[PDB]
């Protein structure tokens, strides 16, 4: 087993198998069988470019036999730092079939972040691309490498100056070693604050599993056509349903350049695409958009939108602005994906983030001291299953605060079962606010702000204060004219919003600032705060 790997207890695994969750085959299985089920089907579709599912199974193939030759071995760990493009695709199925690990870095990480990764994975090789929006990746490479000489096996995706050319890393096929569909398949980054970024080993089982009860779960088939609007490294546009859940149904997968509307809008019309994903501050974005900007988006079947909660308050806009079904995503990439099912009542769809989509997921919802709350009340969530990690790779600090002895994982947000199995969450543990006794959940505020007529969007974060501990301080983005901090405080006060939760601050902004996968950084925000606050 890889070293770092934390497995899952005998009896639940072998329990896994019995239930025909765990289907003992690989990624490496998994692309072979397509290919040779859908030969000549388009499986990838980026710009004016096309790939067959035969053509992936086989670019893959040779590209395998390249990085084989080059020197990659069965366990090593492979950075992929790549776009939404082609080669993506066909570069880690190859690491599949040479049992190498993928380490998903997006690409919005530097060199700070990916020095870090290599590091600690022990990177054999660095996957990039030459350039993307804007910017020059393998300047970044060679950042990472006077900060890592060890560092020798840098590929990249295009023009490669002095790195090696993934493109000439294709060869006659080889014979590879044997890759068990019970081995670690990836490292995936976990999605909270502070940084660090902790690493996920998934093996071919359990994401596999995750694939095909997302497939299920959110209609997919051949008829499926899936945009992939956010960077598809990140586990929701990966697979929640994600590219790869839109493979595993023999779908049609869509490259978007960028998130934006400009980019997308277009695609959607012209590929027909029937279903796409997207994050709360970009919903808002493609919401406004959708109207200002007449194109025909009307194939769409299924709007995902996931990452962080979808306020209500946007949430019930999303049928009469595109003509489709929403669907909330709550997921996280340790394990536990939650969906509302596209059959249930708009009631549903619009408040709540969904249910876990397997049968075998587990539940904990307690207090601040391990006490299974009462039913129907908030507490810090807690999950087990199928699909979900029992550890984070060779982390043993972290593990233990992180996972109970019962292997049940914490999620870190904080929410509320419903009567029935539905989760609604109210907000990351992180981002509560600790305002002089009270606990307060910025989400709340933010869905009544955004009812505002002024406001396109709204965070709101903590401060620190001596006295309470904790105050509020709420980032706005305006429809156009800022409107005036009191007018928004006077909104909310004849909304019946609760004295204390009202905002003690007010800013405005034109943007805030985003993960990797493009939600909103409250870690940064409250960096914000902080450090204009210093300032008097």
């Amino acid at each position: 087993m890889l070293k770092g790997f934390t497995p899952w207890p005998d009896e639940l695994a072998e329990t896994y198998r019995k239930n025909g969750c765990w289907a003992g085959e690989t990624f490496g299985d998994l692309l072979r069988d397509r290919a040779a089920k859908y030969g000549d089907r388009i499986a990838i579709t980026c710009g004016n470019t096309h790939w067959s599912y035969r053509e992936l199974d086989t670019r893959a193939d040779r590209l395998a036999a390249g990085f084989q030759k080059l020197g990659i071995q069965q366990k090593d760990r492979v950075v992929v730092q790549l776009p939404n493009i082609k080669e993506f695709f066909e570069v880690i199925f190859a690491l599949f079939r040479l049992g190498a690990l993928p380490v998903f870095a997006l690409p919005s990480h530097r060199s700070s972040e990916i020095t870090y990764f290599c590091e600690f994975a022990e990177a054999a090789a660095y996957i990039i691309p030459d350039a993307y929006s804007g910017f020059d990746y393998r300047s970044l490479a060679r950042q990472v490498q006077s900060k890592l000489p060890t560092l020798k096996n840098i590929i990249v995706a295009g023009e490669a100056e002095e790195f090696l050319p993934l493109e000439d890393l294709h060869t006659e096929p080889v014979k590879l070693p044997e890759v068990k569909s019970s081995d670690v398949a990836f490292l995936q980054l976990s999605g909270g604050s502070t940084g660090l970024s902790k690493l996920i080993p998934r093996t071919h089982d359990d994401y596999i599993y995750s694939l095909k009860r997302s497939v299920e779960v959110c209609w997919l088939d051949h008829s499926t056509v899936y945009l992939a609007a956010l960077p598809m490294a990140h586990n929701y546009p990966l697979s929640s349903p994600g590219v790869l859940g839109v493979l595993y149904a023999g779908g049609r997968v869509v490259l978007s350049p960028s998130p934006s509307p400009d980019d997308a809008f277009p695609l959607i019309e012209r590929e027909k695409v029937t279903i796409t994903a997207l994050v709360p501050p970009l919903a808002m974005v493609w919401m406004d958009a959708a109207s200002s900007r007449r194109d025909d988006l009307s194939s769409l079947q299924v709007l995902q939108v996931g990452g962080a909660k979808f306020s209500a308050e946007a949430a019930r806009r999303v049928k009469a602005v595109f003509g489709c079904t929403l669907q909330q995503v709550f997921g996280m990439a340790e394990g536990l994906v939650n969906y509302t099912r596209l059959d249930d009542p708009e009631e549903i769809i619009v408040n709540t983030q969904g249910k876990p989509m397997s049968p075998y997921d587990e539940s904990r919802v307690w207090d601040d001291h391990d006490r299974d709350v009462k039913p129907g009340e908030t507490g810090h969530l807690l999950t087990r299953g199928p699909y979900t990690i029992r550890g984070y790779y060779k982390a043993e600090e972290h593990n233990a605060a992180s996972f109970t002895e019962d292997g049940f994982y914490r999620t870190g947000d904080i929410v509320r079962l419903t009567r029935d199995g539905y989760i609604v969450v109210e907000g990351r543990a992180k981002d509560q606010i600790n305002r002089g006794g009270e606990k307060v959940a910025a989400e709340e505020v933010e869905n009544h702000l955004l009812a505002h007529p002024a406001v396109h969007d709204a965070a709101m974060v903590s401060m620190p204060d001596q006295f309470l501990g904790e105050r509020s301080c709420v980032f706005i983005i305006p429809r156009d004219e800022a409107p005036k901090a009191a007018e928004l405080k006077a909104f909310l006060r004849e909304r019946g919003l609760a004295a204390y939760k009202i905002p003690d601050r007010v800013e405005f902004v034109e943007s805030f600032p985003q993960t990797g996968v493009g939600k909103v950084s409250k870690k940064a925000l409250r960096e914000a705060i902080s450090e204009k606050l210093l300032a008097g």
